[PDB]
């Protein structure tokens, strides 16, 4: 359980959508992060993979603001403290807004995967995962925006999938957090995207899985990494 509370880009902080404050206040600030209704600090499990909730989390609406990113620049997402027990991959996607991200129809966003990290070491099951790397970095993840993609406005969909309960159907816990970015530079690729509701299924080999056994490999879920 947790959420993204801060985003560092080009030497400044952009405040995140504080889901344990803003849903209660009257009334909340504009930020680059999408609003959600996930005030339980919770997740979208397999029962919601083919619903709009999986796109940018439960009841999500676009952030009002968009943060520019230098060409090939980094975006550092800072989470509330992530539980060690909540082992799993950390995955990053971009979807073009083809306009102002603040007015997009989230159900039409076509995401392409720009980074993925999964099972790092399995010397001691359930092992060390991307989420553990995130914890070790003081609850932080650094995403590098590709220099090869068409500049424009994009939604970054940043996500941890916790697998500690994934042995049973619909047991995996997805924690997507979306923010709005302005990608800059001289790239030209428009990578093939995937609708949010088509990213995952509750029987994927990296979703329906027993992480407590010895694993020789791990298939990170979602569409192929863009390279
Ligand atoms: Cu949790």
């Amino acid at each position: 359980h947790g959420f993204v509370q801060n985003i560092v880009i080009d030497g400044k902080n952009y405040g995140g959508y504080l889901v344990n404050q803003y849903p209660y206040m009257s009334n909340p600030p504009e930020v680059i992060a999408w609003s959600t209704t996930a005030t339980d600090l919770g997740f979208v499990d397999g029962t919601g993979y083919q619903t709009p909730d999986i796109i940018c989390h439960r009841g999500a609406k676009p952030g009002a603001l968009t943060a520019p990113v230098s060409p090939g620049g980094t975006v550092e997402l800072q989470w509330t403290p992530w539980p060690d027990s909540h082992h799993g991959p950390v995955i990053n996607y971009l979807a073009p807004c083809n306009g102002d991200c603040s007015t997009v129809d989230k159900t039409q966003l076509e995401f392409f995967k720009i980074a993925e990290s999964g099972l790092i070491n399995d010397d001691n099951p359930p092992g060390i995962w991307a989420s553990d790397n995130l914890i070790a970095a003081n609850n932080s993840w650094t995403v590098t925006i590709p220099t090869t993609i068409a500049p424009g406005n994009y939604v970054l969909r940043h996500e941890i999938i916790a697998l500690h309960s994934a042995q049973n159907q619909d047991g995996a816990q997805n924690y997507p957090q979306c923010i709005n970015l302005q990608v800059t530079g001289g790239g030209s690729d428009n990578p093939a995207g995937t609708l949010g509701t088509a990213l995952y299924h509750d029987t994927d080999p990296g979703i329906l899985i027993n992480i407590y056994q010895k694993l020789s490999s791990y298939i990170i879920p979602g569409p192929p990494l863009y390279t």
